[PDB]
């Protein structure tokens, strides 16, 4: 996350940290997720499509630093990885970038809600915030496009939703962004999501409720001029979501 502020998991309790074990025993950070229901995390199909075996993934809840056990965290394996069957990727844009992970403990249990571990509510059909709304994103992703390491402590920032009409303009994304996707950014291009933040939450306060409005999906550069973050518009996938859970 370019700019913003470090923060800790008690300020984002639905954020899930998804790692992958490799042959030989090392483990590295993959993408973020959001806790939807006690047994289900939602993220982006692009983070898992090239390594689709459910056994390799580790999920943490209640975790604030990349490389330490925070008090109160819980660790999960994946009972079920569901990718969208119509996912695709173009040169920039990705389609139907949405995945579900049914989580379980070694003992067989789903998440146990607590002060650091909580779900985030889905949106309702046809009702997303108006353009210009301020929303937050959180993740362990890059602090500068040229870094090659992710920060050791969790970060957050705030960005504003951008309309389809503006985001379809020639110097922004043209026809490559569709009505299934939401655009969001900083009017001054100083802060943004970036590589390593994919799959994480875009949380919007709407009618007094916090809502999982988008899923971090893609973007040209990070906090580059007239290049917004682009996010999966969760409200279109409520039919798909309910049927696979
Ligand atoms: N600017 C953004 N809001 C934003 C959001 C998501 C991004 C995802 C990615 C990204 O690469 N995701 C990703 C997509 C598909 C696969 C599997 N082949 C593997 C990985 C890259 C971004 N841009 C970036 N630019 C310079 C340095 C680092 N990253 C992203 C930018």
């Amino acid at each position: 996350i370019i700019g913003g502020e470090f923060t800790t998991i008690e300020n984002q309790p639905w954020f899930a940290a998804i790692y992958r074990r490799h042959r030989g025993g090392s483990v590295t950070y993959v993408c973020g997720g959001s806790l939807m229901s006690p047994c289900w995390v939602i993220s982006a199909t692009h983070c898992f499509i090239d390594y689709p075996k459910k056994e390799d993934y580790i999920v943490y809840l209640g975790r604030s630093r990349l490389n330490s056990n925070t008090q109160g965290e819980m660790k999960f394996e994946v009972e079920n990885l569901i990718l969208h069957k119509d996912y695709s990727a173009d040169t920039l844009a990705h389609h139907n970038d949405i995945a579900l992970l049914k989580i379980r403990s070694k003992e067989g249990r789903c998440a146990q809600p607590s002060r650091t571990i909580q779900t985030i509510c889905l949106p309702s059909m046809y009702n997303d915030p108006q353009f210009g709304t301020s929303c937050e994103i959180t993740g362990f992703g890059k602090e500068q496009s040229t870094d090659y390491l992710y920060p050791e402590q969790l970060k957050m920032t705030v960005v504003k939703l951008i309309s389809h009409r503006e985001c379809q303009q020639p110097h922004y994304y043209g026809s490559e962004v569709t009505t299934k996707m939401l655009c969001a950014a900083d009017p001054q291009w100083k802060t943004d999501s970036c590589q390593g933040d994919s799959g994480g939450p875009l949380v919007c306060s709407l009618q007094g409720r916090m809502t999982l409005t988008g899923i971090v999906s893609w973007g040209r550069g990070c906090a580059l001029k007239d290049k917004p973050g682009v996010y999966t518009r969760v409200s279109h996938f409520l039919p798909w979501i309910r049927s696979h859970t």
